């Protein structure tokens, strides 16, 4: 059962298709129009059914062009409120019907981030962009938000004639509104069945460059020329992913770089993956991220979990197949650096949580949840760390990819549970079920903390981290002379970022430390997001008020949740910034994305 949707399950009805018609008004800040559900019955004398939907104003429901009635439960907190629809003449199984629903979002909408022009690069236009994952598709239109749910779309969106829309779906043309010139139509077709959560839209004055054969990299006007060096590589990550998961289905794969409020990574939103301007550093050496939504169009947008509770599904099989890609690209022992990074990731979210803490088991329990608060590293970096784990057990990674092949094959465009994952790898892994039978299923799977076995991890590109890491924490004030900017000539960025994030798992260091770190290795200087945030994360609980600014700076200029939640967090820890950490939190809650406002509301703990 799917304890996070309120609507009709796929055992009494599935949504086939959408056909949504809307218009983008950005003086109300609505998307409004019509979602057209062809639903089919699963069921015998179906006479009613429910969709999910939040803070939705609905007009009016028609089926076979007439009003029916409908219903509007209580809300449900961050569920929403259900919509019951009495069906005009009972269904038999497998009868299809089309529902016309005539809705307008509120402007507070969880699923939508509206922009103000200042709040742009260009500083004329507005911006629009979605963000449905886990379940904020009901806060766009009523639906089964539901990933148990698959279904193709069409979409028709007016939109002021100076400004671009885009979707998770194939461009299917642009006309001017032949309801109202000052305004054109933006049409879309997605032909393959996909869950509620990855449906997508931007509005915005957006450029575009060819990067690749099947590749457009999309931003406005200021970030397409960086955006189309940083993301270079995406055609070569393409062909390996495909030789990993079988054929790339989706036909086109661009990419769209975001304001810098964008609240993740990434998105991995079918034909138009979504990503965090973060990921500029001018080097390509944050292009994993490509990497993983890529991977995406096999695991979790093919291979989708059934439920909420079996997302680990959908992240360990994507982290697993991005490290074989960046594993392919630049070599094993790369592969295992990064690996063992997200190990070290684990160890931190663990940490965090608490050991016992349900949201550290694999598959969790989202009854009475809401997804947002639950989200963390544990469900990428333990549903890895299992399937690494298994690669070891069953005989290499050549035989692993194998088994993933099968898997996505076997799987695709359906959901899943994991039993379903487990009944299939007993199944491929038939003449290895002794071996299978040693693996502590049930701690793996179901039991709070770290996994009761650790892999093996190929230690040659870490080693230089750690024990850089290990000189500075064991260094006294009379050692600290001898750091030079020299320590870091042999280190990648990569490497950089490692060995801030070792030093990191140690903080505080003493404050002589951190400032001699500045002295010799000039870390306030580089953009580069990853390794700055970890750099001011280390200086902020090292007590060093002169990063206090810097921090502020990052957490509010940017509002990706893994750097801006972690330093506010840091901010309102710190004796010194704690008055500022909440006021600027304050000053541009209203500002912010609606779900960065509430997580980062809740971990400052000002309502
Ligand atoms: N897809 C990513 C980027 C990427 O990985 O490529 C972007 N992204 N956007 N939203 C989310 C997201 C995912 C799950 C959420 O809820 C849950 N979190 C943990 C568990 Cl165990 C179960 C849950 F249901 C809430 C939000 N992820
Ligand atoms: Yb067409
Ligand atoms: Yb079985
Ligand atoms: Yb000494
Ligand atoms: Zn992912």
């Amino acid at each position: 059962v799917d304890t996070c949707s309120l609507a009709s399950p796929a055992s009494v009805c599935r949504t086939k298709h959408l056909h949504l018609r809307c218009s983008v008004d950005f003086t109300r800040r609505t998307l409004t129009g019509t979602a057209a559900l062809t639903v089919q019955s699963q069921e015998d004398n179906l006479r009613s059914l429910v969709l999910d939907t939040k803070d939705l104003t609905i007009e009016k429901v028609v089926i076979n062009g007439q009003e029916v009635k409908y219903a509007l439960g209580e809300r449900q907190s961050y569920k929403g409120s259900p919509m019951e629809i009495s069906l005009p003449i009972a269904l038999s199984k497998n009868q299809e019907i089309v529902i016309e629903i005539s809705f307008e979002t509120s402007p507070k909408s969880s699923a939508l981030q509206w922009l103000t022009p200042e709040q742009t690069s260009g500083k004329e236009h507005p911006y629009l962009f979605s963000q449905c994952q886990a379940i904020h598709c009901r806060a766009i239109l009523p639906c089964q938000d539901t990933p148990s749910v698959k279904l193709t779309y069409t979409a028709e969106v007016s939109v002021p004639k100076e400004l671009v829309a885009l979707m998770s779906a194939i461009r299917d043309g642009e006309t001017p509104d032949p309801e109202d010139p000052s305004r054109k139509i933006y049409k879309f077709i997605q032909k393959v069945p996909i869950p509620c959560y990855l449906i997508a839209l931007v509005v915005g004055a957006l450029e575009s460059r060819q990067i690749g054969p099947r590749t457009l990299v999309w931003s406005e006007k200021e970030q397409v020329e960086k955006s189309a060096y940083e993301f270079s590589e995406t055609e070569s990550m393409l062909k390996i992913a495909e030789d990993l998961g079988g054929p790339y289905v989706w036909g086109q794969y661009d990419l769209l770089v975001l304001p810098p409020s964008f609240p993740y990574g990434g998105m991995e939103n079918p034909c138009l993956t979504f990503v965090t301007p973060t990921l500029l550093a001018g080097d390509k050496s944050l292009s994993n991220v490509i990497a993983h939504e890529i991977s995406h169009s096999w695991t979790g947008n093919l291979v989708t979990n059934k439920t909420w509770d079996h997302f680990w599904l959908n992240e360990g099989h994507t982290v697993y197949l991005e490290r074989h890609i960046c594993g392919r690209l630049f070599g094993e022992k790369f592969r295992h650096f990064n690996a063992l990074g997200g190990w070290g990731e684990l160890q931190n979210s663990v940490k965090t949580f608490g050991e016992t803490h349900p949201f550290t088991k694999l598959v969790v329990d989202l009854t009475d949840i809401d997804p947002d608060v639950a989200y963390s590293s544990v469900p990428y970096e333990k549903g890895f760390a299992l399937l690494f784990y298994l690669e070891q057990l069953l005989g290499g990674p050549e035989i692993f990819l194998g088994f993933l092949k099968a898997y996505v094959e076997k799987f695709s465009y359906k959901s899943i549970t994991t039993d379903d994952w487990k009944d299939f790898l007993y199944s491929y892994f038939k003449d290895k079920v002794d071996v299978l039978n040693q693996v502590d299923w049930n701690a793996w799977l179901y039991s709070p903390g770290l996994p009761p076995i650790k892999p093996n991890y190929d230690m040659t590109l870490t080693n230089a981290c750690i024990a850089l890491s290990q000189r500075w924490i064991t260094a006294k004030e009379d050692d600290l002379n001898s750091f030079n900017a020299t320590d870091l000539k042999d280190l990648s960025s990569h490497q950089l970022n490692e060995f801030l994030a070792q030093t990191l798992q140690r903080a505080p260091l003493p404050l002589g430390h951190i400032k001699r770190m500045q002295e010799v290795y000039n870390f306030n200087a580089i953009n580069n997001s990853e390794i700055r945030f970890r750099w001011l994360r280390l200086c902020i609980q090292s007590k060093w008020e002169d990063a206090i600014p810097l921090a502020l700076k990052m957490a509010t200029e940017q509002g990706r949740m893994k750097f801006t939640r972690p330093l506010f967090k840091d901010l309102a820890a710190f004796d010194k910034s704690h008055d500022q950490a909440v006021r600027t939190y304050q000053e541009h809650k209203a500002s912010m994305h609606p779900v960065t406002a509430m997580l980062v509301g809740k971990d400052l703990k000002v309502d």
